[PDB]
């Protein structure tokens, strides 16, 4: 009797999001959880923004990941200050702080996962 | 003066795992995360069972992606019941449930992460 999901993503309005963001971890799987996770592969993403700049009242952690490290390479503004990330890396997002990302650069099987953290 | 960990992934002994499973969440991190996620690729760990059967005294949380739909298919071995799953997947692994999980068939960019949840 596992519990297993496979109805995935779970498509979820996001705030200044274009289209709802896919999750696969939502907050009330499983009984609960203190995180919710969405995100997905980012090859062709590149030059195409998910999200108009936005605030969330929890932290987001951003996870950027590709099979060799620096194939995949993302553009985050913070308060209107741009930062680099090379895969791999994990940048805190403050709740309250306005932010999005840009892909600048990602291979096949690189992605970005924002992960909201529950407070 | 932003917040950004590029050291990873951090290499954490797991009892039961052969070598020390690739961190990319610690729960120190930021001052403190209620999980912790390890994981990694799959192209590479066909065939080759990351750990012996082990248990956690947290919930774990299998995560498996591909680029595409489908293209990655793991064993999950449960209190001796084996699962077969296709990407996209999430299951739960009860905190003291003996389990692991053997990859059977992955692209390159395919990835399981263990999303041990406090
Ligand atoms: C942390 C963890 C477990 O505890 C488990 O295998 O059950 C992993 C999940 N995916 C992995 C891929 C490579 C290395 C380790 C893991
Ligand atoms: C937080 C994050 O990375 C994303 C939020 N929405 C997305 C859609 C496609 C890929 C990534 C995302
Ligand atoms: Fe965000
Ligand atoms: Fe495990």
């Amino acid at each position: 009797d596992a519990e297993i999901v496979t109805a995935l993503p779970v498509p979820l309005a996001v705030a200044g999001h274009h289209q709802p963001a896919p999750f696969y971890l939502t907050a009330d799987m499983f009984g609960g959880l203190p995180v919710q996770l969405a995100g997905g592969e980012l090859s062709k993403l590149v030059g195409k923004p998910v999200a108009a700049p936005h605030v969330h009242e929890v932290d987001e952690l951003y996870f950027l990941v590709s099979p060799e490290p620096g194939q995949a390479r993302i553009e985050v503004h913070l308060d209107g200050v741009r930062h680099e990330l090379v895969s791999p890396a994990v940048m805190r997002i403050p709740a309250g702080s306005e932010h999005c990302f840009l892909t600048l650069e990602a291979t096949v099987g690189s992605y970005c996962f924002g992960i909201l953290v529950g407070d």
